């Protein structure tokens, strides 16, 4: 099996609440004697036993642009993960705190480290199936990295199990069919989001009527400040047929080298 790494309880030292918490962590960092880290705690049947596999997922999971993982926390009681500090929050919430601040160039760079955690996921063949900028965390000069916080105050975009529907492509409304397609179809609705400061989709329409206007394959429109090869980029992800979207590789090479051609 996968040996998760082990911290002690005792080298980590809660500051904050930020279910997750800001602390300094000891016996990690080669060089700091400490470093902020954010810490995750819960205990029931399935809990426990989901909580042992996404250690050892996460354990391997791992890249610039996904979360940091460092290891599980103690013996048991609480069940504590150990991940990465990213001083400017989720995504979403940054998104709508600089909208009319944001650039091109940054939106860019924001869209291309997402599509490349997306690589990296895709080649680990990993479905995120909740791929969306509330799951996004952003450090120090814009640094973004995805991770999956899971189904508070974004109960909105998810409709009574939990669906964001609204990050979904048909097929994924339909059949509850999710693979590095449907990822991908969320992609072009995280890349709306990007470039409307964190809007929500379809903000107008109810569930039923998202699920309606989804299976009509009706698309999000282009945003004031979204350049049309950008939302070409968006369509690309939009194809009805799941074989026919952009596949993420593409997608990353495309936003990438935008992001670097632009002042
Ligand atoms: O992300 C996952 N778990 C999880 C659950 C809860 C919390 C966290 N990590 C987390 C959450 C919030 C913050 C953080 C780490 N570091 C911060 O700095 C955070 C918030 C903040 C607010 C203001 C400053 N910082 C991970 N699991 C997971 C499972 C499968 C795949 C993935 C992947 F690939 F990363 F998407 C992922
Ligand atoms: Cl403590």
């Amino acid at each position: 099996g996968i040996h998760v790494q082990h911290i002690k309880r005792r080298d980590i030292v809660l500051k904050r609440e930020l279910k997750v918490f800001l602390a300094e962590c000891y016996n990690l960092s080669p060089t700091k004697d400490k470093m902020l880290v954010a810490v995750k705690a819960l205990p029931t049947l399935a809990a426990r036993k989901d909580f042992q596999r996404e250690a050892e997922l996460l354990t391997n999971l791992q890249h610039e642009h996904i979360v940091k993982f460092y290891g599980v926390c103690g013996d048991g009681d609480p069940l504590i993960m150990v991940f990465e500090y990213m001083k400017h929050g989720d995504l979403n919430k940054f998104l709508r705190a600089h909208g009319p601040e944001l650039g091109l160039s940054q939106m860019l760079h924001i869209a291309s480290q997402i599509a490349s955690g997306m690589v990296y996921l895709a080649s680990q063949h990993f479905v995120h199936r909740d791929l969306a900028t509330r799951n996004c965390l952003v450090g120090a000069n814009l640094l973004v990295k995805i991770g999956d916080f899971g189904m508070d105050v974004y109960s909105t975009d998810y409709y009574r199990t939990m669906l964001p529907i609204r990050w979904m492509p048909p097929e994924s409304i339909m059949y509850r069919k999710f693979t590095t397609e449907s990822d991908v179809w969320s992609f072009g609705v995280i890349l709306w989001e990007i470039f409307t400061y964190g809007k929500q989709p379809w903000f107008q329409l109810s569930n039923t009527e998202v699920i309606e206007c989804i299976t009509q394959g009706r698309v999000l429109e282009r945003p004031r400040v979204c350049p049309k090869e950008v939302y070409d980029v968006m369509l690309g992800c939009w194809q009805r047929e799941p074989q026919q979207r952009l596949n993420i590789k593409e997608i990353y090479k495309i936003l990438h080298a935008l992001g670097k051609a632009t002042p």
